């Protein structure tokens, strides 16, 4: 009738979804998580602090195998857009980060889910801009030409290995 | 009876609303939002950090092809003031922003529904005030008889132009 198709994929997919549980439908094999970093901007080499502020967009990809659907059902449809609220996100943790207050260096609105089947999952594209407030050692021997190398570090910090790659 | 009817529109067109999901009935069109802006203080122009401090008023308008009532119907009113976490909201970003905190640059707390119709949609307007920390380029080689041009980037982060325009 007058309801979007949208509105329907989205309450099948999202049913018995638990989005406080990884979606590891399979026993033996972890969830690779790509990411993917651009820089923006440098918006501060804090030399006195050891501290560097970038502005970076990242981009997070992986197979969310619990939000799969079959295209033909939704007529046709192979995309829907969902908030980063309704479904399970993967806890990257940038290890040398000064800030704890995740709304001061991370903008999550939305995430994309594109179809892989019905029981084979869905790719999950999660696009935000960071602001990371990095902990980096500064060699300041040849001031002021001087060159400084910056390490970002990034990983999950509860979910190991066999769960999170 | 000495209930209003505003509490009866509102309950009509928020009933299989689903606030989560775009609303976009039609399928081969996107939705056209419409960002008009008005500057009322420059606040600060911080050399140093290549950020300039805007205080600007943001007007948004789109329609909502899910919130269409018959006004005939609901007493001959044709306009209601809802909640801005009530309904969809495009997710307009500012690119070269330097907050990631949208409760230190957006003060969202209501939109207007004006009806077109009942399958046809409504107008939503969002007024808002901004405050915009900018990544802008200062080329100061007249200094101090320099002029300096401050671009702003609007756009959304996730959807592209299939979806919101
Ligand atoms: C996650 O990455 C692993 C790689 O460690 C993938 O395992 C591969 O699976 C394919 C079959 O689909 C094999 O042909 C490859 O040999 C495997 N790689 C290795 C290194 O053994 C896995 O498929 C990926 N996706 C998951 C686990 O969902
Ligand atoms: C959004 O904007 C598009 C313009 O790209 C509108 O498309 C127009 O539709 C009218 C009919 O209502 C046509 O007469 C115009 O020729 C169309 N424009 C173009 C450039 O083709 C569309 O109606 C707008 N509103 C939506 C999609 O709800
Ligand atoms: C897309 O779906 C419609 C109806 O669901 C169908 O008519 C059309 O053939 C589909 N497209 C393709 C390429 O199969
Ligand atoms: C608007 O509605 C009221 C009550 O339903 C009616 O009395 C009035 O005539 C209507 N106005 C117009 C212009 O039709």
């Amino acid at each position: 009738p007058d309801i979007p198709i949208q509105y329907e994929l989205a309450n099948n997919i999202m049913e018995n979804y638990q989005k406080g549980l990884i979606p590891k439908v399979r026993k033996g094999s972890p969830i690779n998580v790509t990411l993917s970093l651009q820089l923006y901007q440098i918006i501060q080499v804090n030399e006195p602090q050891q501290y560097l502020l970038l502005n970076a967009w990242a981009v997070e990809r992986w197979v969310d195998q619990m939000l799969g659907w079959d295209p033909s059902e939704f007529d046709n449809e192979t995309e829907i857009m969902a908030r980063h609220d309704d479904i399970w996100l993967p806890d990257t943790t940038l290890y040398n980060s000064l800030e704890m207050d995740d709304s001061a260096s991370k903008k999550l609105t939305h995430v994309k889910l594109t179809t892989l089947g019905k029981n084979q999952g869905a790719m999950v594209e999660l696009l935000y801009p960071t602001i990371y407030k990095i902990s980096c050692l500064l060699n300041l021997k040849y001031f002021p030409f001087d060159t400084q190398t910056c390490r970002m570090t990034f990983g999950s910090w509860s979910f190991d290995n066999s769960l999170i790659d």
